[PDB]
């Protein structure tokens, strides 16, 4: 059977960390990351995954900290190792710019359900990785001008990155 | 900012069969892309069906997964790590076009996204020294797994395909279907 183990953050409610099980074999593994019936009803008010994207980087590459006020995300790495940030970046919510982070590989194949309002970032701590996230969203997609973005390093989150020189986007510097 | 647009073209043989190539947006980091929105790729499957589920596939080089199909599930296919040679058959053994098929290599710089009809058959051979295959499926009800589907051999001389290697890297259940 396909399985998910569902687990909810204790601080940061809203986050969903979620493991799969996977079938391996003389050629290697294959899983589900995503049915509609598993992870669809851990949103709110019967919103819908409806958006897939990739992020291929290489080493030491941060990506983020990007968010928006409708954009619910469900990242995970299917290749290589990523760590993956949460943040709660609604500016009114009593856990502001709280976080968690997860070290996302083959062997530790978490997928992190972000809520709307939450920064969403990631560093390639392998050679190379290729990341996965699912968007959920009513109406247009939010491109990166409508989208917030916090500095991967902003000293009142303290994320405890394993680098103190990524290579980031002129937006990611800019923050 | 990158406006994310598909080109989406029909296969000429094999009606049913979609080819839909993303743009990306490339940089000192590397490239990020969309692989399917409900709104561009939902709108080709009939009768209203969506794709509910999302799979990966990592395989070692020179494995061949396939020929897998079954008569509910449509699937859109691609590799997001690699490169593999993506085979389509039509396995509808009434069909006008029963056993013809379509191979597509797809790289990270030729992005094809297949989406595979129910009732056709599905397969990939890895030639890079790994790959991440994903693929997503649209269905009614319970997922079709491995007792529910039908299996041809990835060598069945009805459909000639040609493979890089006669030596692949096969399962138990694609094995017994030669
Ligand atoms: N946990 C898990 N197991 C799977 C998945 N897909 C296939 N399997 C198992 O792994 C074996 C290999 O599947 P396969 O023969 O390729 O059938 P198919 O994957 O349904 O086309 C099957 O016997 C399944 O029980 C999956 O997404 N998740
Ligand atoms: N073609 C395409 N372009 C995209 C996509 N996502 C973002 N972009 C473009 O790539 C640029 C960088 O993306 P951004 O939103 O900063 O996310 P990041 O690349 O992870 O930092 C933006 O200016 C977008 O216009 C996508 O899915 N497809
Ligand atoms: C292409 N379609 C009319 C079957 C949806
Ligand atoms: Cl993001
Ligand atoms: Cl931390
Ligand atoms: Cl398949
Ligand atoms: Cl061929």
């Amino acid at each position: 059977a396909i399985e998910f183990d569902i687990q909810e953050s204790k601080i940061l409610k809203g986050v969903y960390i979620i493991t799969p099980n996977k079938f391996r074999d003389l050629r290697g593994e294959i899983w589900t990351a995503f049915t509609s019936e598993a992870v669809d009803k851990l949103l709110p008010n019967g919103l819908k995954f409806i958006h897939d994207k990739f992020i291929h980087s290489k080493h030491n590459v941060i990506r983020g900290i990007h968010g928006d006020v409708k954009t619910y995300k469900l990242a995970t790495c299917v290749y290589g190792e990523v760590h993956q940030v949460v943040v709660d970046c609604r500016k009114d919510s009593p856990t502001y710019l709280k976080h968690e982070r997860f070290i996302i590989n083959q062997d530790n194949q978490k997928i992190i359900l972000v809520p709307a309002g939450f920064g969403n970032a990631h560093y390639v701590s392998s050679e190379t990785a290729v990341y996965y996230y699912k968007c959920a969203y009513l109406g247009e997609y939010m491109d990166a001008p409508d989208q917030f973005t916090y500095a991967w390093n902003d000293e009142r989150i303290g994320i405890d990155w394993p680098t103190n020189n990524p290579i980031l986007s002129e937006r990611d510097i800019l923050a």
